[PDB]
């Protein structure tokens, strides 16, 4: 439970949120290239 | 009015803006999967 809470704190940090955000928009760009 | 201003300050924080941003791009990915 402590390891899981630290992982939720690290994934809840702002830099990791922006990095996962960038991964999400890379997935959006990849799927839009698959549509195109 | 003080509760509303504190809610606008919390929603105006940078971490909550990035979290709502990630929710917006999750909605974009969901609607693009609905198009696909």
């Amino acid at each position: 439970m402590y390891i899981h809470q630290q992982q939720q704190k690290n994934s809840g940090t702002l830099e990791e949120r922006v990095r996962a955000l960038g991964d999400r928009v890379d997935c959006i760009n990849s799927q839009l290239n698959r549509v195109l």
